[PDB]
RNA sequence: GGGAUGAGCUGUGGGUAGGGGUGAAAGGCCAAUCAAACUCCGUGAUAGCUGGUUCUCCCCGAAAUGCAUUUAGGUGCAGC
């Protein structure tokens, strides 16, 4: 009853990740650290 | 300082247009840009390259080696 009692299963629901958001989280390159090829693109699986 | 009746100078009007013109030839000039003008479009071209990437705390925590490579400042797999 009452819509404000409805809450989803513990689990379910997750904040998702921002990645260029200062120095606390993933910095500033963002996971990518490199300076070469992958800092910029990806690599093809075939590669 | 050079020429200053000459292969002179100059006005007005016109013509040659981009891998094209024009050049007593320097790759010179073609609207302060020229070893291929400018504008718009393809187009948010591409760049193994440079730079940038924004709030917090808790836990753990490297590598700078091997192999191969049109490879050596890149990448793939292993190692961590
Ligand atoms: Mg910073
Ligand atoms: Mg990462
Ligand atoms: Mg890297
Ligand atoms: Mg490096
Ligand atoms: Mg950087
Ligand atoms: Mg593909
Ligand atoms: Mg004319
Ligand atoms: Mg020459
Ligand atoms: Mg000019
Ligand atoms: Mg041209
Ligand atoms: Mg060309
Ligand atoms: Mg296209
Ligand atoms: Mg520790």
């Amino acid at each position: 009853l009452k819509l404000h009692d409805l809450r989803p299963a513990r689990g379910s629901k997750i904040a998702r990740t921002r990645v260029g958001r200062g120095d606390g989280s993933k910095g500033k390159t963002a996971g990518r650290g490199t300076k070469g090829t992958r800092a910029r693109k990806q690599v093809p699986v075939t590669f």
